[PDB]
């Protein structure tokens, strides 16, 4: 295929918040109620130690009499979110040793903004990218966005390959979820339903460069080679997982069924992934535990579910646990943060069998329910 | 390249709104004011006779004490817009002689909805498309979306060509703008600014099937072959055109510069398009007047601007005027409606000098400002 990730960059925002950040804001704006009690309790059962945020509980946006409107949310997405995407993209470009003029496409995603021009326009502008740049801003897909953007970039790379053209694609995910805290609080208080969104999600931008190899001076270094991918939708599961537009932003839909449906989808999707490319793999990469696993940490039960279904230890998904515990679920931006972390020396120390694996399965689930899986070779 | 459009389908909603529709609603919900007076005057000089709509001025969505919220807008996008998209897609597939299992990708666009799962998920499910379908839902681009989606589908088709696989891509645009009438009325009244969007925009869904030829019969019919494409961003023009998310939907941004910038972009974009394919065109197809022009009718001065810049008659853009006069500006869905109409016998009889052209230039502009242009060969 000639497809390789030649750079990765991750930018988390300045603030790191413990579980009491939610308690502070809840107390400030709502009297205690049964549903709030339940959710405040759940906020402490996730296994997330700290979450990344563009701000703290005293930020003016979330301290109005009302939750901020979707317009007010957009304003902060641009002032505090966009800067993170530019820095993540610069880092990925620096690692890949590419200059702005060499970027041929950009595939971006977010589920926590709506805008025309889209946020990718402003990022490309700050990076000084070409006025001829081909851009894709994906919408509709939430947490599976990082891998869906990577898969989309792969297809686009191969389109240029078919024409004998160099392709260097900036693949970007930016999520700013923590600003919707007051919206979720209002829904919990007024509707008295146990909405677990406030407990899970955080802010982040992450980027990789995907190259089709054409035009590279030979023997050029890469971090991962992209070998293959699979994608599926789980039937009759639209009502289980979603993010509905609202004058207050977007409202989380997240049912108890989600981690059950996700776990059941793992084994047959992995089978299809592996069968499409097994003849490219060595004898030491045959069963799920032989690989390192870059799982999107959608929640604690996704990780324990995956360990259970595939027969893995936590250390097989060490970088996933690392991001989840220390940063929380940053939706589409999390997966590239995981792949970035996985190749660092202190994750190497924790490799199952004392063997850092040459092959990595990536996996993510999102609204649909959409399942995304990919196979990487780590150089 | 082996790329062709093998089917097209267009579905307008049943209702047609004359210039009185805006008068009815404004009088019902707002006092007389200078800004309202100006907009009501301008409305009658747009060059539009009728605008296609999912409803009439007595629709309950637009007759509440306040404008509908973006949540209420989504509900109607889903109930009234999605069925148009399913039917436009069905018709494109029918002309292409394809069954649901043959569709390998879907590339969709809208700027008048935000949802997760996006509207494309629900359209694909209604059509019975594959659980393995690769989907792209574009955001951030508004009116240029039809051609951006076509261009994106072109790169994706070629991705499959690189692997020797068949690609048949459903390319879909759906816009429902008429529902934001109370939002724009409120802005005109409140801000006392002459906002002309209310007078221009309408509702439509349109779709094409783009094929990469692999596994097609030798010399398989098509309606158009896709020969090439160009895309550019006009620098320093983000403020000139846009669609900002808001509790009441999205608010139109439009400066006086737009017609001049659009007009001025034609010559260099066209020159680049043609330079990239000079020895694929006959010498009888060199200057703009040599081609038929499928121009996105953004407004009357866009069509007249193009005539002036490029030395064309109104009949060079006959299908563009036909859509504009009779249906209004349906944003991203308009271009495929124009391309569908252009090939009808009725438009043939109005060709410049009675010469129906073998090559068609498609052109659209949207927020960015993004310019898109493509070269089609008509069969
Ligand atoms: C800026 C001030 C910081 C305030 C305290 C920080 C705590 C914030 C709680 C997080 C709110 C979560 C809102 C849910 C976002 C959902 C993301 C997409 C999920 C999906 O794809 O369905």
């Amino acid at each position: 295929l000639g497809l390789s990730i030649t750079g990765l960059g991750v930018q988390y925002p300045p603030y790191s918040l413990g579980p009491d950040a939610i308690d502070i804001l809840s107390k400030r704006y709502h009297p205690e109620s049964p549903a709030m009690k339940k959710v405040l309790a759940i906020n402490r059962y996730t296994g997330i130690d700290q979450r990344s945020s563009i701000g703290n509980p005293d930020h003016p946006l979330v301290n109005k009499p009302n939750p901020p409107t979707v317009k007010e949310l957009h304003e902060v997405f641009m002032s505090d979110g966009v800067p993170l995407a530019v820095e993540a993209s610069r880092k990925a470009m620096a690692e890949a040793r590419l200059v702005p003029a060499q970027i041929t496409h950009m595939v971006s995603t977010t589920c926590t903004d709506s805008a025309n021009p889209g946020y990718d326009h402003y990022v490309a502008k700050e990076l000084g990218l070409s006025d001829r740049l081909e851009k894709v801003l994906l919408h509709g897909i939430g947490c599976s966005g990082g891998l869906a953007a990577l898969r989309t970039a792969a297809n686009l790379c191969l389109g240029h390959t078919a024409r004998g053209k160099p392709a260097r694609i900036l693949v970007l995910a930016l999520e700013v979820s923590t600003t919707m805290v007051r919206s979720e609080l209002e829904s919990i208080d007024a509707l008295q339903e146990t909405r677990i969104g406030i407990a899970l999600f955080s802010d982040c931008a992450s980027a990789v460069i995907l190259s089709n190899g054409i035009g590279e001076a030979p023997g050029k270094p890469a971090i991962y080679d992209l070998l293959g991918w699979e994608n599926r939708v789980i039937p009759d599961s639209e009502h289980d997982l979603g993010f509905d537009v609202d004058p207050m932003g977007w409202k989380v839909v997240l049912s108890p069924r989600v981690p059950v449906l996700a776990k059941a989808s793992l084994q047959p999707t992995y089978a299809d992934l592996l069968s499409s490319l097994q003849d490219q793999l060595p004898s030491s990469y045959q069963k799920p535990a032989d690989f390192d696993w870059a799982m999107h940490p959608g929640g604690a039960t996704i990780l324990s579910g995956a360990e259970s279904a595939m027969g893995l230890t936590p250390e097989h998904m060490r970088a996933s646990y690392d991001r989840y515990i220390n940063h929380g679920n940053s939706s589409s931006a999390t997966i590239f943060s995981v792949l970035n972390r996985l190749r660092e020396k202190d994750m190497d120390a924790l490799a199952p069998g004392g063997k850092v694996k040459e092959y990595v399965v990536g996996c993510a689930f999102g609204p649909g329910i959409n399942v995304e899986m990919c196979m990487l070779k780590r150089r």
